[PDB]
């Protein structure tokens, strides 16, 4: 029959790597000189997950504050929030609660304590990490209990297996 369609969304501050994680995902590709988003795009990706097949539809959002506006309206659907953050980020890191919260608000989520959220901390590849595998694990068991990965959309380093992780967490509920 039908594919199993699934709305999973990316939110994290500007520079993390949300399009780029995408795009590695979809069409396998990367930019070294990739341009801030401005507004939301998606990008639907077919994919079999426990011998079960999924349309997994990826919407890729804005990161920076001033287009907050354009974003928000889109996050009403969502079926799994990718929260992300750059490893060599901090200020990323620490925005992971307000991210959460937002898409909780604005996404009009009922249930949040079941809601399926998944934590991608980007940009494993890059040398000077400013935040700690140990940190950002710890925060995801005291805030929710949420799946934490690390990845590398230059490498390609756990792309797949965080975007069926988020299928998996959505199959899970
Ligand atoms: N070293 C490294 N660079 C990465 C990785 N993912 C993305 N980048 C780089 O980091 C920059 C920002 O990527 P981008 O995908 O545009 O980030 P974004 O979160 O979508 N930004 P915005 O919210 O502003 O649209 C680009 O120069 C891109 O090449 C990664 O895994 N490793
Ligand atoms: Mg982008």
């Amino acid at each position: 029959g039908k594919s199993l369609l699934l709305k999973v969304i990316l939110l994290g501050d500007g520079g993390v790597g949300k399009s780029s994680l995408m795009n590695r995902y979809v069409t396998n590709k990367f930019d070294s000189q990739a341009f801030h988003t401005i507004g939301v795009e998606f990008l639907n990706r077919d994919l079999e997950v426990d011998g079960r097949f999924v349309t997994l539809q990826i919407w890729d959002t804005a990161g920076q504050e001033r287009f907050k506006s354009l974003r928000t309206p889109f996050y009403r659907g969502a079926d799994c929030c990718l929260l992300t953050f750059s490893v060599d980020d901090r200020q990323s890191f620490e925005n992971l609660g307000n991210w959460q919260k937002e898409f909780i608000y604005y996404a009009d989520v009922k249930d949040p304590e079941h809601f399926p959220f998944v934590v991608l901390g980007n940009k494993v590849d890059k040398e000077d990490r400013q935040v700690t595998t140990e940190e950002a694990q710890t925060w995801c068991m005291e805030n929710g209990d949420y799946p934490y990965l690390e990845t590398s959309a230059k490498d390609d380093t756990n792309v797949t297996v965080a975007f069926e992780e988020a299928v998996r967490q959505v199959l899970a509920v």
